[PDB]
């Protein structure tokens, strides 16, 4: 039968406005403030953590203060091994009530949440991210938030630990938890290698032209949203490679010059005419290694026919010393794939290529070059294979 | 006097929470999940559907799983007829609960919701799209919202269907209902026909160069959300036109470039120089047709003075076989409204033609050409004289 | 311990509840509907405005309609005085409830809700957008939005008003309210200054190409968000400068073309070539100035190491008559910045300038220009210091 949930005699019930709460976030379930670690209250047998408040998947869920520590985990038995401390919902609990709502002594005994330790793939087997407890065909019962890596060594010793960022609705993402920019960079220059094909390198280090004879590594701006995206854990791409960490269609946006760019000289051999060189931009995926994601959780398999290269600028040098380029283009990406831009121009500097036989400021290279890369829409349902394509 | 909804002594009705959802749904009814037909358990006097959930202004119904057939829709008496499959509120209605929270037997008749046929006209004159339950000036105790097109034929037979995705909140646009991508593509290549005035087909069909010699049609990867726009009805547009089913702000981008562009050749008559050619790319709105939109429903009139033409790119060729272009604008769109880009250039190749005398490849050719168009603000209230003339 | 907030044997609260709104309207408070001034009703004893719903973190507040007047505010005592009408949550007033949900006699007297009439730096200590009924660290429990401007002439004279539109959510932003487009315009043209750096004129007023030896200034289309972004009120810098009243990261478009671009002719002596010119488009923030923000508010202090400007568009001209450019950029920007655009180039027409000695359609100007900027992050907690600095 029809069933009314919000009408005039319904019952409005505890999932009924924690699945309102779970919409209301976008899906994404996080800690709002504070729960982060005390160091001060964290001992060989307890770990602290400050109060909070934390959404998971609609249930809101709080760590109160008073007097500190406003929470302790127990942590005997815990040793020699790299832990999750997660937070968890269990519906198979039962929540203690006890006192009245007459008197002022109500209180409850929340057995349906705890914060415990868990090792890797039983956080990934219960991981929110994967499962939930409002799922259409595999429903949960128990679901957890990883909120930080906790590294426990010798028996009399306090552990070690990182933060799980994606985890936290920390800032830059209120109002739009689930969207918003993934990564963004400011202005920076990177010298054109003498190759066909190149990465350009998105993640904080380009080898900026000095000099008319050199160029150095050297550091530049760069923001991150980790619950989007993160820099490729292998050093031989992490300067060029992200990985994704959220299915979506992303709008990449990029703009910046072509310095010292290659071109025929107009001679009377070739009627007193500039040669242009051609060169191209392109975006690209790649998802042929798995377990790039965080965790090392299973990459989402992209569907039947997936783009892997687009080309975002597409021209020949015009015979200026400096040529602008932009361009905005939408794009489907998947967890656990990588993401990279590249320069590709031709190899012969008398011919074919856009870059000339110069090094440092001599050398043809990128000026004012930025990114912004943003999720703008999801790949749920009908929409992973009408528009994850492309 | 001032009253409180939310404050300590408030009682928080059903009205109320219900207006809480649809603020939280961005004003967006739908079927968020489910709902689909049962063709199985159809037959020539019951049409059946699948469980799920949809949200009409804020009202959550529910369709409840058992056993299958999730529910059945009485269609006696309907034959050789276009009908609507509606999801219908009517709060002249009475919900008649029976049993008791005491016993574990309280249950509800939800008279108030309603799966019925609709033709055209009933419904667009209940339609939420344009009518609301919450509304400030015509308040409704009657909305609907359709699901799918049923065409009955003779008595005896199954009917024949085809889903009102607009309906669907299915994938792409959760978290952002409302809003997000109306349209996407993937680049492709579009020959330029050798007139002054054409249209760039945008619909997923593009006239790409093939040979030395030759175009042909071939399908390109094109996405649209059909809450906000669909393929033009009449086939004489259909390459070229959009019909926008929403008023709002949207944001057009495009990126391409043109290839084997047409100049004047340098030559000691015009001091060894460039002759360059001007072209525009233009977006363009037309509401001369009314009508256009989903179920033929009356357009939303634009405010007086309202743009029909923007230039995104004004430039003349300089002279390279391949000139890379982009662009990005905010414009305003009305329901009912056909968007459309063009490109625009001289006729005579020797003079001022941006395109050349050659075909297929040979010729002059829009390359790598992409856009995305996005649903960025609404135009209601004074937005609408504001905001809405561009 | 661990406190569920939304599970099976937890009170839902009002705190709650109004905590879930304020999360569902993005942390945004504003009237929502109706809520303006009523002239007809307004005497030298008292101002009437009309019925209407507003949000006041989280919390619903409602102006009843009947019969009108909907509501009557004392204006007995106030004389030769600019006031702020506000609407103010007081938490420490009590709500008196009477009558009985049994009989159908239940009314609420809500003392904790006031229309009142506040000076600019009593609604400043306490305004909503600055502090909060829900903050970590310093929670209040008096809060107040500003409506009205009011300025109280001689006794027994009517007042004058002034709506306060960043605290009406009118149009353009229902469904995401705290982001959404700040500024943007239609395409207009703009002639370039002999001058090495200059404004590009932002705010509606062009210095517009009319004849082959004049320009003449002629308004064009603008749109802002009074929430987001104003015109700067010093009449030196209101043809140019926004001031943004609300920190973010920012997303900038530009598109236009630099037309009758000046360029060193191909002669002999160059070897038949041109001689590009060097030209840049910049995006530029300043918040030298204190107190440009509505009210005069207190500007937010950037962190460490913030951009002042960012080339967004940086190259040689080209030898052609026209020459198109785009950028896009995501950008960094505070609460009582200064936000502008700025043409750069050389000076001397005959080597380095991109401009040329003519004036009106006969010197170089900026054609077809057009921008948008839109809030596209927060910059709370973390992203302060990590996305804050570019
Ligand atoms: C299995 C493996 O290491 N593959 C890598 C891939 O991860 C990366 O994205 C790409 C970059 O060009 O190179 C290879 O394909
Ligand atoms: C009444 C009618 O058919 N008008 C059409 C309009 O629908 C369409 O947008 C336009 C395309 O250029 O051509 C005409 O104006
Ligand atoms: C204190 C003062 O008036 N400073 C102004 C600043 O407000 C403005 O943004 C800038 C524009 O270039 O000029 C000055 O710096
Ligand atoms: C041919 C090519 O694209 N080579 C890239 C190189 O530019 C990049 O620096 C490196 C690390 O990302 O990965 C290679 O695959
Ligand atoms: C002069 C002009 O713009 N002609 C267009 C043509 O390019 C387009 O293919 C056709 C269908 O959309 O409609 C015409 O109006
Ligand atoms: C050198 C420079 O940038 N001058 C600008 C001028 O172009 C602008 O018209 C004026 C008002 O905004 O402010 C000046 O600072
Ligand atoms: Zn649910
Ligand atoms: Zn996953
Ligand atoms: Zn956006
Ligand atoms: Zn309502
Ligand atoms: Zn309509
Ligand atoms: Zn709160
Ligand atoms: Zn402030």
């Amino acid at each position: 039968v029809l069933k009314g949930i919000n009408f005039d005699r319904s019952i409005v019930t505890p999932e009924n406005e924690a699945s309102i709460l779970d919409l209301a976030m976008q899906n994404r379930s996080g800690v709002l403030d504070g729960m982060t670690i005390d160091i001060l209250n964290t001992t060989s047998n307890q770990l602290a953590l400050f109060h909070g408040t934390a959404v998971l998947q609609g249930y809101g869920i709080e760590i109160t203060r008073a007097a500190a520590p406003d929470v302790l985990v127990d942590t005997t038995g815990q040793s020699n091994e790299t832990m999750l401390l997660c937070l968890t919902i269990d519906l198979n609990q039962v929540n203690v009530p006890s006192g009245t709502v007459g008197t002022n002594t109500y209180a409850v005994d929340y057995k349906q949440i705890r914060l415990e330790f868990l090792d890797v793939p039983t956080l990934l087997k219960q991981y929110w991210r994967d499962h939930s407890l409002h799922d259409l065909i595999d429903p949960r019962r128990v679901i957890s938030m990883p909120l930080y890596w906790i590294t426990f060594g010798q028996t009399g010793t306090t552990p070690l630990y990182e933060q799980i960022k994606s985890n936290y609705i920390d800032g830059g993402n209120s109002g739009n938890p689930a969207y918003g920019i993934a990564a963004r960079c400011e202005n920076f220059n990177h010298f054109i290698n003498k190759v066909a094909v190149q990465s350009i390198p998105i993640n904080g280090v380009a080898n900026r032209p000095v000099s008319s004879t050199a160029s150095q590594l050297t550091n530049y701006k760069v923001w991150r949203n980790p619950y989007l995206c993160s820099q490729d854990p292998r050093d031989k791409f992490a300067p060029d490679n992200l990985v994704i960490e959220e299915d979506g269609i992303y709008r990449i946006d990029i703009s910046g010059s072509i310095n010292i760019a290659n071109y025929t000289f107009p001679a009377s051999g070739n009627s007193w005419r500039v040669g242009g060189r051609y060169f191209q931009i392109v975006c690209a995926r790649n998802s042929s290694a798995n377990n790039l994601a965080e965790f090392g959780a299973e990459q989402h398999l992209p569907p039947s026919g997936v783009w892997t290269r687009r080309v975002l600028v597409g021209e020949y040098t015009a015979g200026m010393t400096e040529q602008a380029f932009s361009s905005v283009a939408t794009i489907s990406l998947f967890k656990g794939d990588n993401f990279f831009l590249q320069f590709e121009t031709g190899t012969n500097t008398s011919r074919d290529s856009a870059y000339n036989n110069g090094y440092g400021t001599s050398g043809t290279h990128l000026r004012n070059f930025s990114y912004t890369l943003e999720r703008v829409g999801d790949l749920n349902g009908t929409a992973y294979y009408d528009n994850g394509t492309f």
